[PDB]
């Protein structure tokens, strides 16, 4: 008749900073949405050095609601490090980042965890046109099937499988930014508008990120790049101490000064190739990024991968 | 009469990928080879990413057979990414990477496993003269007696020693580069003709990725040449401001733009040749290939090296 | 009536090197502060290679005196990394470390203890304006609310939980010049005159070493600031050799080595650029300093962070 | 009246390389040396993939003497990797490495241990004057009193505390060319004569690899000297883009080459130096060598240091 | 070539007590035997406080022979808490218990490992008709099918499985008692005849010692035979007391000492009863037997059963 | 030249009851002895409920000497209890219980010493002929060769090995009345006389214990005897009742009577037989004590025996 069930269904994390009398209306909102759904639910609350008195009502609120928990930081660090260490306190079986002032609806909330029901891994709450060869240029530069829209929305559900996938990684800070595109689950979207309504160097910077946080490419491309300058340089070089020797001396010190200039050029370039590619082993070597992410197994065990 | 044992005596690891309608006649041919053998096995199935419908087919042979194990991958990784996540999941005193459309004859399982029960830790399938200073080339620079032909086989048999010895090594994934040279075990090979018939960048790539993933070579080398290059030219430089001082001054702006630029080029090959050194210590310390591997103890238990 | 607890409530940390005759006045004046505090205490003295005869009365010390530990260090060592041995051996609720000549009075731990008991995690003893737009300068630099005086102390109390925060950080021997900026917990001053009575070097060291200490901003901002001056280069030079073709060849040598030296000065800063850009991300991935710290918690368990 | 006891109190090992006809010399000889000292001892033979016979009489040994241990390795690794391995498999208070051709003779174990005995921790045979400002520049380059001659020995005594403290370190496979110098223990030596009988380049090679083994000081330096010539050279062009303009012009294309020149090396300069600050920063990152290490304890008991 | 492997295949268990000038002959026979089986295996030697000098010489044995081990015992216990330390100390897929004066030929120790071959768990050494209803009583009262002749053999092959399921029990000293029917494996027997030449007594303790070893039967029919006893007893002595009350009063001392007797033997009885029902619980409670064994798993692995 | 051991060569036990101002002599005493023997040792007090200011001035001993450590009881158990406790918490190789008023000289602790090290495990110090037959019975009933005198000392030394086989068993605390003849090891004794100077029942109230305590068989040999006594007792009165009906009935009651008592006696003399068998079973099944003690090992190691 009556039972207790240890396991939280859905993890809810808010980072607050200076969120002093919005914490009722907040909380008023979240639970007359999260109640219909009759799952067991937490709400992590997630302080980063807030200077109004946001703590004291925090904890006023904790002290009569079972589902509040608060995550106190030692100072203020960014609202992106704090929506991380809320991830890294949440225990559930989906996680859902949610944004104090409420500017996406918590109603959202419904749709996205009935998409999560029906097998997708993260699911994206993506604004339906919010107010083009470039969308082709991400698509073929993503090299992966991904069809959410460009603003592919930070509010989002994440199953707790791509959660445990990426939390030892530095780019789960910023998720949104290709490590989506990297982890490659089942994925899908959810299509709203927002009553209150394009930065084109925003949708370049991201992309900036991606081909080098994901691609070791640019580096071996410049360095075999530059290595055949070098060698073209050292071979006109050579060709220009041949000449002058056996032909004229037309130009006093043109001659010398520019196979001095072609000589150091090229022996630069040597060593910068030869450093860029023990670079890039390096790198290699301490990418903390697994090689390949592992989604089912039949009539196999997980391999613990942590110590 | 009847006993059951748990051990897995060789483990065979099928990196799948739109094999939608071959799932029978693969499964047909891998099961007619392997039960003359008489000994106890597991199939390892990699599904990377397929768009057709290989998973449903995979589950519904993996219902009906205790033998055939599934690791499904998150996404489309490379085929050698998931030919390691099977060799990561599989459990067997043998692994055998198996290609699905079997261009190899599986037959060949029978003669890789009788070489493997002579001693052998590590037996390759090549090709019988598939359609030369070069091999002497490739010879001296391996440093270490290999005698198997170039195209030295990627249908093999690694015991469990070499398996283990390799499990944490970034150069798992591509094994025959250079690895296969650098462990160094028992080796062997097994000779056969392929009915369905020579790059030399390919061969010369292989070289190449050889002599930096395994040497500092190139990188002290080159530090110590730049190093005395930029004293000849700093010595070049010095006597040529010594010089056009006693001497005259017949060029004007001559003298001082080369002792510019030659000092300039010193001192950027100084700093290149420091920055090259501290990048190789850098290196060695994140380096995860161990010092040595030991093949066998007498008197002494192996030590942990895990954990 | 006699009771037995086995929890020390506060570390004193002392570094010895050749302090053989003051042994006694020191723990003389030690006993002499401490017993009114009424709390259980220890006290740690690190020897770093001392050359007279400080440890055998050390040890004359220890075996009459309960509260009295020693670490032998296994040569000299700084002072600052004896300092960091007897805070890594030191077990106490809060840890002072003290000098062992008492320049500053030992009755400042009264101070300290009772700021530490009003909820300050670190409390430091400054000077009382021992013998101006710089300290602006700092304080913008420090891009965190700091309000303690600019010499800001070495002898101090830290509670528990920022020794246990940054017992694994390379900064812990250099915890005043920005760590303490960067740990950012409650913190507070105490104000004290000294009997015996300003290097504006030392006063710009610490600022240089925390702008690259606790900031990649240098390096990204290099980076892009050279591969835009390499860009405008090459834009330079490819003008330069669209000039002299359609018009005249007024200088003969002069137009050739300026385009090679630009198009050489702009390939080598790209190299430089991209080299830059991922030895950054390389420090990003191997980088011990956390990316958040936690003050409190409520409802919930502080996660490992160890094993 | 019989009792056993399971410590062993020496190790000795010999790396054994085509050693096969002199096995029964070596170990009659080992025999006869380490009988007279009374004390349990074993002896670890590593065989790095030797061609001869060497094995199958080392087991024959084996099999005969319960104090001979045995370690494989896959293949032929250097002869300081194998005695790296046999001193990871040893397990005594003191170790010591021993050749195999027995040049130093076997009668210095005894003095060795009688100088462990008396509580030195490193103990080295150093050739008795074997066939000047240099031993004064390599004192002074150390930065730590050590008084063992030039030459300081390859057989040498070690004890368990120093095994232990190292036994992590890439600079173990070369323990003689600074880290004997860093650890900093309590070391002597032992004089003797060999009866069969000076390189300047290995005794300023092994000083080379030291001043960058244990010390970031030539980066740092480099680096800061670096910055101010290019400090100066962009203070000369930009002192030179402001001639020519107020004054004559009367060299046409000398001023705009060298200001272009200087603008670049100067540039170019910047970026080394900072990429230097922060390879020297990734550097002391990933160092496996500890800050400190610690001789005795009183009072204390030592921390874990492992996992 | 030469490979180590570290699993023993069988363990001989020699229980030695003054063997003195035996263990040459002993050794010299059991290797003469051992060495054609070509299985890696050691003997297990356990002296139990001999007076002469055997122990000696078995140390002088270990020192030359790899494969032999020993256990010394603080005093002399019995030859079987010999056997019982020997097996409990002995590493092997089967154990097999040797005599020490060889009575039993080891020669049938290649049939006994044939027969292990086959899939036997225990095989047994019975002597070929050494010099019936008991037969057919011993049978029925075995209530489980055994066929081994009465002798049954102590020179026998145990499975590991069979010692791992009796290792905590303490009837495993006394095996051949009736745990050998209680562990009802797989078991066989083979037949052999000894050239140098019946007790009742003994071939009835060992049924009287199974009978309530192994049953709680005898206690529960004896409390419920005594129950009833005592419930007539107490019926009769209702009525004699009845009796004489109702009719004459003849004998004047008789009917009332019976009264008397027949009440205090009915409640000691019943108290008798009720003490030996709690007993037999308790009983119960404190067994170190298991309530099953198993055999093999198929689709499951095997339970810890030990912490 | 300062070396520190952190292992305790030597454990004094005292229990303390009101031994207010004995402690300065007592001490005094023990270091004036201990301190010419060079080894660690520790000196554990242990107070049990003590009424005077015992603990106050243990405590005051404890603050100034490193060696002394106190074991205070939760009230006054007795002193072989205290004995019990503080050989629980002592560390050492060898363990001396020490009785606080030195009714035994120190003094004997050297010879104690001194037999230890010559390879003896318990070290007996037995009175010089302090102020038969029954030696002889004792002898026997010992069944173990034991050579020390009756009195046979409660002053002595006990080896690790020792101290940990027993630490486990209920008997411990009273060790000299049968344990010390169960545990065999290799044992000794050393005579002295005391200047200040033979009950019967305490010398047959230790046999009494000890026949029962490590043996079964008076309950074995009582069960079997009133077996046999009830089966004849049960056999007379199968013969009194064939009597009286075939010959005359001269006795009216004395028949009846006679048969009655017999068969109740016979019915419960086998009930009680039963229970005592039942009983002996489940003492077999709860015993601590283990089958067999382990002195010594060759290449074995020990059992862990604990969880």
């Amino acid at each position: 008749y009556f039972q207790s069930n240890a396991t939280i269904e859905l993890s809810i994390v808010i980072p607050m900073y200076n969120e002093e009398d919005n914490l009722e209306h907040l909380f008023a909102r979240l639970l007359e949405v999260l109640t219909p759904l009759k799952i067991t639910y937490e709400i992590i609350c997630v302080n980063d050095g807030s200077k109004d008195k946001t703590l004291k009502q925090l904890i006023d609120c904790y002290q009569s609601n079972r589902q509040i928990k608060i995550v106190n930081l030692s100072r203020n660090f960014g609202k992106e490090i704090a929506l991380s260490a809320g991830i890294d306190y949440a225990q559930g079986n989906a996680v859902i980042p949610i944004d104090a002032d409420l500017q996406d609806p918590p109603e959202l909330i419904h749709e996205l965890v009935d998409k999560w029901r029906e097998g997708y891994d993260i699911v994206y709450a993506t604004r339906r046109s919010r107010q083009t060869a470039k969308m082709f240029y991400k698509v073929i530069g993503r090299m992966t099937e991904i069809k959410i829209p460009p603003n592919t929305g930070d509010f989002r559900l994440m199953d707790r499988k791509v959660v445990n996938a990426i939390k030892q990684l530095p780019e789960r800070t910023r998720f949104m930014k290709g490590l989506f595109a990297w982890v490659g689950y089942r994925q899908t979207f959810v299509l709203f508008d927002r009553e209150p309504r394009w930065n084109y160097w925003k949708l370049w910077n991201f992309a900036l990120d991606g081909i080098f946080s994901f691609s070791l490419l640019p580096l071996k491309v410049w360095t075999y790049l530059g290595s055949i300058i070098s060698l073209l340089s050292l071979a006109y070089a050579s060709f220009l101490i041949l000449k002058t020797i056996t032909l004229g001396v037309d130009v006093p010190g043109y001659a010398s000064l520019m196979v001095a200039i072609l000589f150091l050029g090229g022996v630069q370039l040597i060593s910068l190739g030869v450093i860029g590619e023990y670079l890039g082993r390096v790198y290699e070597e301490v990418k903390a990024r697994p090689l390949y992410l592992v989604s089912d197994l039949w009539g196999l065990e997980y391999l613990p991968l942590e110590k």
